[PDB]
């Protein structure tokens, strides 16, 4: 039938079709010979730093497409505003090199990027985004109080809001504005001397990067770690967040008391600040967003991933399961009760907090709307499944077709 | 050019060069991947309308050739000369050759090697091959399938076994087995659109009444089989009780649970795949090993268009089925897949679980890493549907790609 990838869904038998995929002008990791679907970071979804500016050819033709999407989203395409800001964008490139935003240009990027993301399963909230334009930030002095006030809006003690401060873009003969760390709220990881790890393994490059720069160091699993926020061409300048603006939340089981004991906790605001914001051909280096977790963010991944707190051999001891043999699936029963740990203390904490079974749900919601809207949505697959049951979510039987549409959120190297 | 594979878990890092020997093309493209779909119409083998191309045909004979001389390491000797020699001769005067038994043996092991969704390939050089290619009726079909089972199954002590059947020849219909498993459990459309039995089966338990099977009205009724040979229309065989070995289910804690009356066949054996092995297609080939605990407890049991047995479970283990984030649904799987494990072992059948089965994957890459320079893998298919970041291929990244000798997929002969 239809020349674009059909697509189905085997527990309802429903077949669609993609076409928005034709829109897609940026390359994936992927060739006729082989998928390279699973890898985390291909050299196809990265953003390597341009030293140099963009071709004002290929700056003017993303930016002329920006434009165009904009005005379409507004139903104004070929109106004389439409040709008018075309001009203008060109223009501007013709004489400076780049061009800017209008302010509401931006807002609609920001949600559009959001929107266009492959690996996010709660984007049924995309058009519901703070956008807090942040372009006129001179220092990294500002970028400290503009964080505060996001950590303080988005936060919004327990009833968080999704939102994204946008920084100053990346300008020719002119440094990045970056934030060193992975998210605004992070907890360190301490470096032993027997070569284990306290606290979190995964950021333990930043940790020992902020005692480089002067932080004086805590020796906890969860000490939460300063910003080192950096302006064009200055060296990184450490920030210390104010305790009470980082909400945190102590967990505990629902009818096994002794998992309070075990002095368990995770921050309930998590707020990707490395990723790369792309409007346009314009390159936003320092964007930091936030939403809400899905329940298995903290209860599977950061709890009991190998490489992270690993802490599901404890709790199988604590609930008394035969470790010695994987027959028993005491890794399956211990992270079932660690994930309802961490539903119950947000739900009790009044923090929000979302499911993967919920979460899925909403997502199919989202399917069917984008289906409609644009006829088709990027999922990345092995992203949008839970990390725990897997087939017991609708998402799992859910085909799915990956591709990069812009705007969008994309990796960047290390400013280090 | 070669892909860079990595583990997050450990941080290892390993460059993949055996898709650079993958000849045929999967569904995915630069614009966008489509590695999530199950059966795409590309690398699926249909019907022709014809021979297939000579030089073609060739050039994978030649190919595979060379692969098993190179495993028995007479690559080169007079024996691999005159073998390509043959081959050569026997399609340029017949349009197409035959294989040795012994090669027909080799293909079918690297077929299972090559299987990207095969999560238990570690076992890839244990296989009994029963070479049926002198069949000639759908009741020589039977008998070599029950001689498959009876072997396979071995009173509990499960082997890994294939049957290959007649091959494909241009103008002529196919040696197929109608059912996609030699044991299935039927699904019976009741009256008001519900279900009896297993609902994945609901067609093909039509066609087997629609060709005079008398149909019983269990959730667990063993189907009968419709063979298939060459131009004609299937037959009905009805496998013989005591040949298909059942295991009732029952908690190790949860004495309720042996009285939802569940159980489930030991023996996996899929038989609607087509196996290909240089150039030449075997339309029937069934083959089998043993289960993963997680194909039964929690995709057979647990799928909403399966079984679907979660929210029963649930109630009688009194769980909070109001709200999802009381996790009752996990709860009821991981108690579900338990049962399966307790009662397979208890019975002394054959299964592994899915925290042994991937850490023998793992292991199994590692051995492919240094014998071919890397292993195709579906991480979708390779990953279990419960505790996937529990088990060590989560972590994995894995290139796709197709390699041939193959089991490919196939239309259905109605
Ligand atoms: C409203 C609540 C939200 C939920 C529940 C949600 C949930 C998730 C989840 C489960 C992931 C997987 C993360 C991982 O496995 O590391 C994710 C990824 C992502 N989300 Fe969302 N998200 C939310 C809000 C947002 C917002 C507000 C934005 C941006 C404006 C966003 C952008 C993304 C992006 C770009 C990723 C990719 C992460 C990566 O590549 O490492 N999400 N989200
Ligand atoms: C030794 C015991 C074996 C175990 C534990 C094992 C396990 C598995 C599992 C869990 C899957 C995915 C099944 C699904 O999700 O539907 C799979 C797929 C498959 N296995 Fe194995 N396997 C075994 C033996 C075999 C044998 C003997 C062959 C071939 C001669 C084989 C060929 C395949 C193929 C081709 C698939 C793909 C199935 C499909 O596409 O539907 N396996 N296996
Ligand atoms: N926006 C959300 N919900 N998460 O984004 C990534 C958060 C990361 N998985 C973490 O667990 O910290
Ligand atoms: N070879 C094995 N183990 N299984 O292959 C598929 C069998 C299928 N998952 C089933 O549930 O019957
Ligand atoms: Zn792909």
């Amino acid at each position: 039938g239809p020349k674009f990838p059909r697509v189905k869904n085997w527990e309802l038998g429903s077949i669609t079709y993609d076409t928005l995929c034709a829109q897609s002008q940026q390359d994936g990791p992927c060739t006729p010979r082989r998928c390279l679907g699973s890898l985390v970071l291909p050299r196809k979804l990265q953003t390597r730093p341009s030293p140099g500016p963009p071709p004002a050819e290929q700056l003017l033709s993303q930016a002329r497409d920006f434009i165009n999407q904009y005005y379409s989203s507004i139903k104004r395409s070929g109106s004389q505003a439409h040709e008018e800001r075309l001009q203008e964008v060109e223009a501007e490139v013709a004489s400076t090199g780049t061009y800017h935003l209008r302010e509401s240009e931006l807002v609609f990027g920001a949600k559009q990027a959001w929107r266009n993301a492959p690996r996010c399963v709660g984007r049924i909230q995309w058009g519901k985004l703070q956008v807090f334009d942040a372009r006129d930030c001179s220092s990294a002095q500002e970028m400290f109080t503009y964080i505060c006030n996001h950590i303080k809006y988005a936060t919004n003690r327990g009833n968080l809001r999704s939102a994204i401060t946008v920084f100053p873009q990346r300008a020719p003969g002119r440094g990045d504005f970056r934030i060193w760390n992975s998210q605004l709220v992070r907890y360190a990881g301490y470096r032993q001397q027997d070569g284990s790890v306290r606290g979190d393994p995964a950021n333990v490059e930043i940790t020992e990067l902020c005692i480089q720069h002067g932080w004086t160091p805590g020796n906890g699993r969860f000490d939460v770690l300063p910003l080192l926020l950096q302006a064009p061409d200055e060296a990184p300048e450490l920030f210390v967040l104010p305790p009470e603006l980082v909400l945190e939340v102590p967990l505990e089981h629902p009818t096994l008391e002794w998992f309070a004991a075990l002095g368990l906790r995770w921050y309930a605001l998590p707020a990707v600040s490395n990723m790369l914001l792309e409007i346009g051909g314009l390159e936003f280096s320092a964007a930091p967003f936030s939403g809400w977790y899905m329940s298995t963010e903290i209860g599977t991944r950061n709890l009991c991933d190998p490489h992270r707190y690993n802490i599901l051999e404890d709790v199988a001891v604590c609930m008394d399961l035969d470790t010695r043999t994987t027959s028993s699936l005491w890794k399956d029963k211990a992270a079932v009760e660690i994930n309802l740990a961490v539903l119950h203390s947000f739900q009790l904490a009044k923090v929000t907090i979302v499911d993967h079974h919920a979460a899925t749900v909403s997502f199919m919601k989202h399917l069917d709307n984008e289906q409609k809207a644009r006829g088709g949505c990027p999922a990345d697959w092995a992203w949008i499944v839970p990390p725990i049951s897997g087939s017991l979510t609708p998402v799992f039987h859910q085909e799915m077709v990956n591709y990069i549409l812009s705007p969008a959120f994309r990796y960047q190297p290390d400013p280090w």
